[PDB]
């Protein structure tokens, strides 16, 4: 049911550096997350070329941004390849450890947080704008799971029994910091997407909730 795992010391050091930094251009968080989405989609598209049945869990390949102002949550969804529990618990653990080691060495050499994506750990840039994250992911040949963390030193992995079935892929839910609620506004998201994501081979859809003036 609910597994709990501790973050390595170094990974907690990096996650705390990110949340607490006052780096000026925090919008890069969304280029990093879209980038991870485009990659996950590149993976399933290629695998399906020689095995078209890998797509019958979700035929369309897309990226979808859903602000939820009531909940103060910014949602980022794709139909990419998704992630197994083994990816969530162990296999991205070792990718996260190595990428964090390299990324810290770069920072200690005057490198920038906006370079985080070259180290395979772009996902952690969400703490520029969010203090908590839930990751819902569904891989073909595995069940749907929810990975959860608050930048501390623990994260959980839970068999997913409460959300809409995804079909295939990944949804991220960023619980925005109280001072970063601009990233719920449609105009801003359009701003950031068109400045830092010109070259993405998949649709980026925006799901805007507006009251009707009657
Ligand atoms: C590149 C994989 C990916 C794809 C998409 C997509 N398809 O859109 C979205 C996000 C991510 N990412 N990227 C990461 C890290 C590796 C940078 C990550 C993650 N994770 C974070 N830390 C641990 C961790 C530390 N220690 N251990 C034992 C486990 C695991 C948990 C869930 N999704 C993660």
């Amino acid at each position: 049911k609910v597994e709990t795992h501790e973050f390595t010391a170094e990974i907690s050091q990096l996650m705390s550096l990110i949340i607490n930094t006052v780096y000026s251009n925090k919008e890069i968080f969304l280029r990093e997350l879209i980038s991870n989405a485009s990659d996950a989609l590149d993976k399933i598209r290629y695998q399906a070329l020689s095995d078209p049945s890998q797509l019958e869990s979700e035929p369309e390949l897309f990226i979808r941004i859903i602000p939820q102002k009531d909940q103060k949550v910014l949602e980022i969804r794709d139909s990419g390849i998704g992630m197994t529990k083994a990816d969530l618990v162990n296999n991205l653990g070792t990718i996260a450890k190595s990428g964090t080691k390299s990324f810290m060495e770069a920072l200690s050499a005057g490198a920038d947080v906006s370079m985080i994506g070259q180290f395979g750990v772009g996902f952690y840039s969400l703490f520029l704008v969010a203090d908590h994250v839930q990751v819902i992911s569904k891989h073909n040949d595995d069940e749907q799971y929810v990975w959860e963390s608050n930048a501390g030193g623990k994260f959980t992995v839970t068999l997913d029994e409460t959300n809409e079935r995804l079909g295939r892929g990944t949804m991220l839910r960023l619980f925005l910091k109280e001072d970063q609620l601009e990233y719920l506004e449609e105009k801003r998201i359009k701003e950031v997407v068109k400045k830092h994501s010109e070259f993405v081979a998949y649709p980026i859809q925006l799901v805007v909730t507006k009251e009707v003036e009657k």
